[PDB]
């Protein structure tokens, strides 16, 4: 398959296992360890580059995604503030 699909697959698969373990935006905020706040950290790093990979693609369909835009948004603003 093209390599826009490829990127979009693996989007996709790591953002239903980041859901599994931060399931909305405040339960971000409910984080009280520091590995937990790290992990969330480096989970979230990896999706937001692999995001602005696939937006790199002329085909890009935010619709392709799971996340919306802006609840990603939303756990970005969490991130910026914890990173």
């Amino acid at each position: 398959m093209k390599p826009y699909e490829k990127l979009v697959e693996r989007f996709n698969e790591m953002a239903a296992e980041f859901l599994s373990y931060f399931p909305t935006v405040k339960s971000v905020g409910n984080l009280e360890s520091e590995l937990d706040k790290r992990r969330f950290v480096i989970l979230f790093r990896a999706m937001l580059r692999l995001r602005n990979e696939v937006k790199g693609y002329n085909e890009f369909d935010a619709e392709d995604l799971t996340i919306e835009e802006q609840r990603f948004a939303d756990y970005q603003s969490k991130y910026l503030d914890m990173s």
